[PDB]
C-alpha cells in the first residue's frame, strides 16, 4: 500500500542494515563497559551516560521494529514475523519495553536487566555469513534428538544408582565421641576436617557400609594429638565443596555426573564415595567414564558431522654490467640455497641455546653470530637485488619478507641504547619462518590451512559472540559475588571472577576449555542458588558439544632347513606370552631379595627365555636370518622377536654377572626396561591386533606434515616464552608470602625460594611446558604464572602484565587448530581407504541386497495362527488389545515410573516414601497384567522369538520378587539382611529398558555402534596392551617414589601411585582421561631429600617423554576409535 510504499525501500535499503548493525555494535559497547562490582545503581557520569545512549539504543530498535512492522505485515510468511530471527528482534522490543514501564513503577528487578544479554544475538541476522551458518546449525539440531536422548538415559540411570546408593552418605565427618568431657576452652571443631571451611573434607564410612577409611586413618596431629578423639562418625553437616558435591536429590546426581563426564576432578569425588560407602564404587566411575564421557560425547561429534554433510548435500540438492648474468648462476643454482638453508637453521639452533643464568661469555658469542648471521642475510639482500633488478627483486614477496627481516635486524644491531635490544630481540624468531620458502609440501599444507581458514572466519566470529553473550550473562548474575572470605586481613577476589569484562572472556575461555570449570562451577553455585549451575551446564554443552563439533564438521566437509611344525604353534606361544604377561604383572618394587615370589620370578624368567630362544630358532631355521630373500629379518615383527630375544639372553647374562655390579646398574636398568617392554610379540602373534596396527601406521603419515607445522609453532612458541620468562617463574612460599618484592626479603624473612616446576628457562622446559598448555590440563596455573611475571628476581604480582593471556590463549587456539585438522586429515585418509573397497563390495551386497527383497515378496502370508486364538476368548485380544492403542499406556506408566524414582532423595518424607510404595505396587499391577495378556495373546512361539518379551517377562519377575520381600518386611517373617533388598531396589532401574522398544532411533543409532566394535574392538585389546606396557614400565621407573607427609604430592593421591601394577594401571587410566596428569607428571620429576637415587636419577629426561609418549599414543587410538564409528555412521547413511 502507500504508507507501505514511502517506507519500504528504506528497508530494503543495504544502508538500513548498515546502520542497524552500527546500533548493534554500539549497543554491544555499552553492555561490554557494565560493571557490577562498582556500578552500584547507577550514581556516576559514566552510568548516566551509558544510561542514555541505551535510551538512544532502545528508541531506535522500537522504530526499526515498528516501520519493518508497517512495511511488512503481520502474521504470515511474507510478513515481518516471517524470519526466526524477526521474531527474535520482536521479544527483545517487547522484553526491554516491560522493562522500561517496570522501571517506570519503581519495581528494578534486575532479572528482567538481564535479557539486556540477548540484544547483541540480533546481529546474526545483520550478518548474512552468521544467518547461513547458524540457519544450517538450527535445522540440523533437530536429529540431535536421538543422541539427547540417549544423554538422558545415561544420565538417568546412573543418576537413580547414585542416588540410591549414597543419599547423604557424602554429609558424614568423624565426630566427637557423644558425651565428650572436656575441662574448657571449647575451640574443636565438632568434626575432623584438614584444613579450613571443608576445603578437603575428610569423608567417614559408617558403621555397617562398608567403606575404606572408617575414622581410625586420621593422621595424628603433629601438647596432645587432638585427632585420635574423633571416634564416631554420622551422617550430619554440609557436605563437600560448599554444599555442590553430593547425591542427595537427583538434581544433585546430575550435576555430580556431568562433572564426571566432562571427566574434570572425577578421581576426587570417586575417592569421596570410596571413602563413604564401598571400595567397588570404581566399577561405577569406570563404566560411567567409558561410557558417559567416550561413548557420548564422541556420539555427539559422529552426530553432528553426519548431520551436517547431510544437511550440505541436502541443500545443496535443492540448486541440483655484464655480472648480472653470470651472477644469476650462483643463485638459482639448488644448492647455494641449502647453504643458506643451513645458514638459517643454524640461526635457530643458536637462538635456542640462550637459556636463564645464561654464562657471559656464551651469550656474548651469541651476539657475535647474530651479527654474522644478519650480515649473510644483508649480502644475500645486496646480491639477489643487483643479479635481478628492483623489480625482479620485488615480483616475489618472500623477497619482500627477508628484506623486513634484514631491515629490522639492521636497526636493531645499531639500536644498542634503548627499545630495540628488547622488542627487535623478540622480532628475530621470524627468521624461523623462512624454512617455509624451502619445503615444498609445506607450501602445500599452509595453503590447505588457509583453504579451511577461508570459512573458520565466520565460525570464529559466530564463537565470538557467543563467548561475548555468555561472559555478559556472566557478568550479570555472578557479578562482584565471587569474592573469597578474608584470611590475611581482607576478602581478596577470585582469580576467576566475573567482575569485569575480560575476566568474564578469559573465564568463559577457561570454562570452554572445560579445565578447572568445577571450581568456578562450585564457588558460583554456591553463591547464588545451587540452579545457578544450568548457566555452566548450558555453556559447556553448547559450546563443546555443539559449537565444536560443528567446527568439526566444517573442516571435515571442507575437505571432502629341516620340517616345519606350523599348526598350531602360534597359538601356543600365544598362551606362553600370556602367561608371561601374567608373571610380569607381579614385578613391584615391594617384593623383598631371597622371597618365595623372587625366585619364581627368576626361574619364570629363564624357562621364557628358553621357549622363545626355541621359538626364534625354529623360526630361523624354516627361514634363515638374512640368507636370500624371505628369510627370517624381512618382516619387522620378526625384527621385535629377535630384538626381544636378544634383548632378554644379555640380560640373563648379566644378571648372572652380577657379581661385581659396580657401574653396571645403569644396564640393569636399561635392561629391565626393555623386559617391561617385552609383552608386545602378541602383535606378531593376533591377525586383529597386527591388521589394527597396519592401519595406524597408515594412517599415521598423512598428517604428517601437520605434525610436522605443529611441532614447528612448538619450536617458535617455546623460543618466545623463553624470550619472555626467563627466571620470572620464581615465588617465595611461605606462611605470609606478603610486603616482600624481591628475593632479597624473602631470605631475610626465611621463607623459601620456590622454583615452578612448569617454566621457560631452559627450552626443554619451555617445550614441557607448552605441551602441558596444549593438553588444556593445569595450564590455567601456567597462565597465571604467565601474567604475574615481573622480572628476574623479585615477587610477581597478580595479573602484572594482563598482555601475556595473547600469547597463552593464542598457543592454545593455534594448537587446537592444528588438533583439528590432524583429526579432519586422519578421517578424510581413512575416507580414501573405505570408498575405495565400499563401492565394489556394496554393489555386491546391492546385487543380494535385493535378493533380501525378493525374500520379503515370500512372507506375504504363511496363514498366520491369528485365527487360532480367535473366538477361543482372545477376539479382542490378538488385534484390539496388540496394535499401537496399549504400548502408549505402557509407555506412559514406565514415564511414571521414571518421574517416581526420580524423587527419592536423603530425608525423604514417610509420607512420599509410601505414596512412592503405592506407585511401584500399581507398576508391579500393570507389568504383571500385560505380560498375562500378551501370553494369553499368542502362543508360546514368540514369547521367546521376539527376543524381547523375554526381557520384559525379566523385568516383571524381578519386581514381582521384590514386592514379595518388602512385603516380607511387613510381618518380618524372615531377617532378610538390607543387602539383598537395596540390590532390588537398585535394579528396579532395569524397567527404564522398556522405552528401548519405541525407541527406533535409538536402537539405529546403538546398531551403528554395534557394527563398529570389530574394529573397535581390536582397538580396544591395543588400546589394553598400551595400558600394560606403559604400566609396566611405569612399575619399574616411579615405582620407588614415596608418596607421604615429607613428599607432598600432587596427582598420586591413595591409589595413583605406581607402586604395584594395578595401583599404576590405574593411574595410566587417570592420565588417559588427562584429569590432574601435570599433577602426576610434577610429582614424578622431583628431587628428594635424599632418601633415594632415583630423585637423583635421570628422571628429568625420562618422565616427560614416557608421560608424552603415552598421552600421544592414547588420544592417538581413541581418535581412531571415533574415526571407526563415524566411518560406520557413514556407510550407513548412504545406504
Ligand atoms: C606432536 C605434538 C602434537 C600436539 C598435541 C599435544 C596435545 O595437546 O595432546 C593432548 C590432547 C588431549 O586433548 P583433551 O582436551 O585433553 O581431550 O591430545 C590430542 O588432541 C593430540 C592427539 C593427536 C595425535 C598427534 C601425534 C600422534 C603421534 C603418536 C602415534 C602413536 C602410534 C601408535
Ligand atoms: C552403562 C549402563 C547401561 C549400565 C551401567 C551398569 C552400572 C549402573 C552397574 C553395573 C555394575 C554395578 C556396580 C557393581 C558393584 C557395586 C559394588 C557395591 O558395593 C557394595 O555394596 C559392597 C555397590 C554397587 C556397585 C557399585 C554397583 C553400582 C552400579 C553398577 C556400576
Ligand atoms: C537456555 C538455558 C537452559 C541456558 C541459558 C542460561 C540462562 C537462560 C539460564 C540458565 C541459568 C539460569 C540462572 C540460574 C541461576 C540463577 C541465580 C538466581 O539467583 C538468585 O535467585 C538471586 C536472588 C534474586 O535475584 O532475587 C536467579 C536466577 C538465575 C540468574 C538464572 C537465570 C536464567 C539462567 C541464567
Ligand atoms: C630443534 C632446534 C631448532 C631447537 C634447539 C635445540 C634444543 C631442543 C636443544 C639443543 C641445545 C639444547 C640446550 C643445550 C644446553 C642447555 C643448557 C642446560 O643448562 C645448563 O646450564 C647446563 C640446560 C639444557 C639446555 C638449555 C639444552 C636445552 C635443549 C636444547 C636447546
Ligand atoms: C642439567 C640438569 C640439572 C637438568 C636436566 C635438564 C632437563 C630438565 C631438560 C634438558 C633437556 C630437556 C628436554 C628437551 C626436549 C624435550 C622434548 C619434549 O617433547 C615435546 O613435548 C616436544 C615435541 C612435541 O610435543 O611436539 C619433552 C621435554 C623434553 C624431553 C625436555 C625434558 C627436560 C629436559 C631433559
Ligand atoms: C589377564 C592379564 C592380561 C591382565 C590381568 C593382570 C592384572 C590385572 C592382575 C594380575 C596380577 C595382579 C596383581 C598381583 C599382585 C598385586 C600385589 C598385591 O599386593 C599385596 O598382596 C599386598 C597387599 C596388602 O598388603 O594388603 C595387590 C594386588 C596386585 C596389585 C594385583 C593387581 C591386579 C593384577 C596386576
Ligand atoms: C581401561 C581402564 C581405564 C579401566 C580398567 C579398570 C580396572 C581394570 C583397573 C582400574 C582400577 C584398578 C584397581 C585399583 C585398585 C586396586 C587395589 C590394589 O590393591 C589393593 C590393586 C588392585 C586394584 C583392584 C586395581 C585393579 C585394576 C583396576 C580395577
Ligand atoms: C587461530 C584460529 C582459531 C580457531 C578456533 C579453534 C577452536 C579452538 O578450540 C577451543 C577454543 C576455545 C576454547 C576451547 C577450545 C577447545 O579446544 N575445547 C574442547 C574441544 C574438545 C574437547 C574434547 O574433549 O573432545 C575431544 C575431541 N578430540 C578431537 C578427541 C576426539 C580432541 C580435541 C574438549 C575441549
Ligand atoms: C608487611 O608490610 C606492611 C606495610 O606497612 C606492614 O603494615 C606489615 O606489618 C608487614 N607485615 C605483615 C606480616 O603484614
Ligand atoms: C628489594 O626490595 C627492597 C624493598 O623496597 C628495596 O629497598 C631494594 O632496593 C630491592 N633490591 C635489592 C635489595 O637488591
Ligand atoms: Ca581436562
Ligand atoms: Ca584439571
Amino acid at each position: 500500500t502507500s504508507p507501505r510504499n514511502w517506507c519500504i525501500k528504506m528497508v530494503c535499503n543495504p544502508w538500513f542494515e548498515c546502520v542497524s548493525m552500527l546500533v548493534i555494535l554500539l549497543n554491544c559497547v555499552t553492555l561490554g563497559m557494565y560493571q557490577p562490582c562498582d556500578d552500584m545503581d547507577c550514581l556516576s557520569d559514566r552510568c548516566k551516560i551509558l544510561q542514555v545512549f541505551d535510551d538512544f539504543i532502545f528508541i531506535f530498535f522500537a522504530m526499526e521494529m515498528v516501520l519493518k512492522m508497517v512495511a511488512l505485515g503481520i502474521f504470515g510468511k511474507k510478513c515481518y514475523l516471517g524470519d526466526t530471527w524477526n521474531r527474535l528482534d520482536f521479544f527483545i522490543v517487547m522484553a526491554g519495553m516491560v522493562e522500561y514501564s517496570l522501571d517506570l513503577q519503581n519495581i528494578n528487578l534486575s532479572a528482567i536487566r538481564t535479557v539486556r544479554v540477548l540484544r547483541p544475538l540480533k546481529a546474526i541476522n545483520r550478518v548474512p555469513s552468521m544467518r547461513i551458518l547458524v540457519n544450517l546449525l538450527l535445522d540440523t539440531l533437530p536429529m540431535l534428538g536421538n543422541v539427547l536422548l540417549l544423554c538422558f538415559f545415561v544420565f538417568f540411570i546412573f543418576g537413580i544408582i547414585g542416588v540410591q546408593l549414597w543419599a547423604g552418605l557424602l554429609r558424614n565427618r568423624c565426630f566427637l565421641e557423644e558425651n565428650f568431657t572436656i575441662q574448657g576452652d571449647v575451640a574443636l571443631p565438632p568434626y575432623y576436617q584438614p584444613e579450613e571451611d571443608d576445603e578437603m573434607p575428610f569423608i567417614c564410612s559408617l558403621s555397617g557400609d562398608n567403606g575404606i577409611m572408617g575414622c581410625h586413618e586420621i593422621p595424628p596431629l603433629k601438647c596432645v594429638n587432638w585427632n585420635r578423639y574423633y571416634n564416631v562418625c554420622r551422617t550430619g553437616s554440609a557436605n563437600p565443596h560448599k554444599g555442590a558435591i553430593n547425591f542427595d536429590n537427583i538434581g544433585y546426581a546430575w550435576i555430580v555426573i556431568f562433572q564426571v563426564i566432562t571427566l574434570e576432578g572425577w578421581v576426587e569425588i570417586m575417592y569421596y564415595v570410596m571413602d563413604a560407602h564401598s571400595f567397588y564404587n570404581f566399577i561405577y566411575f569406570i563404566l560411567l567414564i567409558i561410557v558417559g564421557s567416550f561413548f557420548m560425547i564422541n556420539l555427539c561429534l559422529v552426530v553432528i558431522a553426519t548431520q551436517f554433510s547431510e544437511t550440505k548435500q541436502r541443500e545443496h540438492r535443492l540448486m541440483l654490467r655484464e655480472t648480472r648474468a653470470k651472477l644469476r648462476g650462483i643463485v638459482d643454482s639448488k644448492y647455494f640455497n641449502r647453504g643458506i638453508m643451513m645458514a638459517i637453521l643454524v640461526n635457530t639452533v643458536s637462538m635456542g641455546i640462550e637459556h636463564h643464568e645464561q654464562p657471559e661469555e656464551l651469550t656474548n658469542i651469541l651476539e657475535i653470530c647474530n651479527v654474522v648471521f644478519t650480515s649473510m642475510f644483508a649480502l644475500e639482500m645486496i646480491l639477489k637485488l643487483a643479479a635481478f633488478g628492483l623489480f625482479d627483486y620485488l615480483r616475489n614477496p618472500y623477497n619482500i619478507f627477508d628484506s623486513i627481516i634484514v631491515i629490522i635486524s639492521i636497526w636493531e644491531i645499531v639500536g644498542q641504547a634503548d627499545g630495540g635490544l628488547s622488542v627487535l630481540r623478540t622480532f628475530r624468531l621470524l627468521r624461523v619462518l623462512k624454512l617455509v620458502r624451502f619445503m615444498p609440501a609445506l607450501r602445500r599444507q599452509l595453503v590447505v590451512l588457509m583453504k579451511t581458514m577461508d570459512n573458520v572466519a565466520t565460525f570464529c566470529m559466530l564463537l565470538m559472540l557467543f563467548i561475548f553473550i555468555f561472559s555478559i550473562l556472566g557478568m550479570h548474575i555472578f557479578g562482584c559475588k565471587f569474592s573469597l572470605r578474608t584470611d590475611t586481613g581482607d576478602t581478596v577476589p577470585d582469580r576467576k571472577n566475573f567482575d569485569s569484562l575480560l575476566w568474564a572472556i578469559v573465564t568463559v575461555f577457561q570454562i570452554l576449555t572445560q579445565e578447572d570449570w568445577n571450581v568456578v562451577l562450585y564457588n558460583g553455585m554456591a553463591s547464588t542458588s545451587p540452579w545457578a549451575s544450568l548457566y555452566f551446564v548450558a555453556l559447556m554443552t553448547f559450546g563443546n558439544y555443539v559449537l565444536f563439533n560443528l567446527l568439526v564438521a566444517i573442516l571435515v566437509e571442507g575437505f571432502q632347513q629341516t620340517i616345519i611344525a606350523h599348526k598350531l604353534f602360534d597359538y601356543v606361544v600365544l598362551a606362553f606370552i600370556f602367561l608371561n604377561c601374567i608373571t610380569i604383572a607381579l614385578e613391584r618394587p615391594q617384593i623383598e631379595a631371597g622371597s618365595t615370589e623372587r625366585i619364581f620370578l627368576t626361574v619364570s624368567n629363564y624357562i621364557f627365555t628358553a621357549i622363545f630362544v626355541g621359538e626364534m630358532t625354529l623360526k630361523v631355521v624354516s627361514l634363515g636370518l638374512y640368507f636370500g630373500e624371505q628369510a627370517y629379518l624381512r618382516s619387522s615383527w620378526n625384527v621385535l622377536d629377535g630384538f626381544l630375544v636378544f634383548v632378554s639372553i644379555i640380560d640373563i647374562v648379566v644378571s648372572l654377572a652380577s657379581a661385581g655390579g659396580a657401574k653396571i646398574l645403569g644396564v640393569l636398568r636399561v635392561l629391565r626396561l626393555l623386559r617391561t617392554l617385552r609383552p608386545l610379540r602378541v602383535i606378531s602373534r593376533a591377525p586383529g591386533l597386527k591388521l589394527v596396527v597396519e592401519t595406524l601406521i597408515s594412517s599415521l603419515k598423512p598428517i604428517g606434515n601437520i605434525v610436522l607445522i605443529c611441532c614447528a609453532f612448538f619450536i617458535i612458541f617455546g623460543i618466545l616464552g623463553v624470550q619472555l620468562f626467563k627466571g620470572k617463574f620464581y615465588h617465595c612460599l611461605g606462611v605470609d608470602t606478603r610486603n616482600i618484592t624481591n628475593r632479597s626479603d624473602c631470605m631475610a624473612a626465611n621463607y623459601r625460594w620456590v622454583h615452578h616446576k612448569y617454566n621457560f628457562d631452559n627450552l626443554g622446559q619451555a617445550l614441557m611446558s607448552l605441551f602441558v598448555l596444549a593438553s588444556k590440563d593445569g595450564w590455567v596455573n601456567i597462565m597465571y604464572n604467565g601474567l604475574d611475571a615481573v622480572a628476574v628476581d623479585q615477587q610477581p604480582v597478580t595479573n602484572h602484565n594482563p598482555w601475556m593471556l595473547l600469547y597463552f590463549i593464542s598457543f592454545l587456539l593455534i594448537v587446537s587448530f592444528f588438533v583439528l585438522n590432524m583429526f579432519v586429515g586422519v578421517v578424510v585418509e581413512n575416507f580414501h581407504k573405505c570408498r575405495q573397497h565400499q563401492e565394489a563390495e556394496e554393489a555386491r551386497r546391492r546385487e543380494e541386497k535385493r535378493l533380501r527383497r525378493l525374500e520379503k515378496k515370500r512372507r506375504k502370508a504363511q496363514r498366520l495362527p491369528y485365527y487360532a486364538t480367535y473366538c477361543h476368548t482372545r477376539l479382542l485380544i490378538h488385534s484390539m488389545c496388540t496394535s499401537h492403542y496399549l504400548d502408549i499406556f505402557i509407555t506412559f506408566i514406565i514415564c511414571l515410573n521414571v518421574v517416581t524414582m526420580s524423587l527419592e532423595h536423603y530425608n525423604q518424607p514417610t509420607s512420599l516414601e509410601t505414596a512412592l510404595k503405592y506407585c511401584n505396587y500399581m507398576f508391579t499391577t500393570v507389568f504383571v497384567l500385560e505380560a498375562v495378556l500378551k501370553l494369553v495373546a499368542f502362543g508360546l512361539r514368540r514369547f521367546f522369538k521376539d527376543r524381547w518379551n523375554q526381557l520384559d517377562l525379566a523385568i516383571v519377575l524381578l519386581s514381582v520378587m521384590g514386592i514379595t520381600l518388602e512385603e516380607i518386611e511387613i510381618n518380618a517373617a524372615l531377617p532378610i539382611n538390607p543387602t539383598i533388598i537395596r540390590i532390588m531396589r537398585v535394579l528396579r532401574i532395569a524397567r527404564v529398558l522398556k522405552l528401548l522398544k519405541m525407541a527406533t532411533g535409538m536402537r539405529a543409532l546403538l546398531d551403528t555402534v554395534v557394527q563398529a566394535l570389530p574394529q573397535v574392538g581390536n582397538l580396544g585389546l591395543l588400546f589394553m596392551l598400551l595400558f600394560f606396557i606403559y604400566a609396566a614400565l611405569g612399575v619399574e621407573l616411579f615405582g620407588k617414589l614415596v608418596c607421604n607427609d615429607e613428599n607432598p604430592c600432587e596427582g598420586m593421591s591413595r591409589h595413583a601411585t605406581f607402586e604395584n601394577f594395578g595401583m599404576a594401571f590405574l593411574t595410566l587410566f587417570q592420565v588417559s582421561t588427562g584429569d590432574n596428569w601435570n599433577g602426576i607428571m610434577k610429582d614424578t620429576l622431583r628431587d628428594c631429600t635424599h632418601d633415594e637415587r632415583s630423585c637423583l636419577s635421570s628422571l628429568q629426561f625420562v618422565s616427560p617423554l614416557y608421560f608424552v609418549s603415552f598421552v600421544l599414543t592414547a588420544q592417538f587410538v581413541l581418535i581412531n576409535v571415533v574415526v571407526a564409528v563415524l566411518m560406520k555412521h557413514l556407510d550407513d547413511s548412504n545406504k
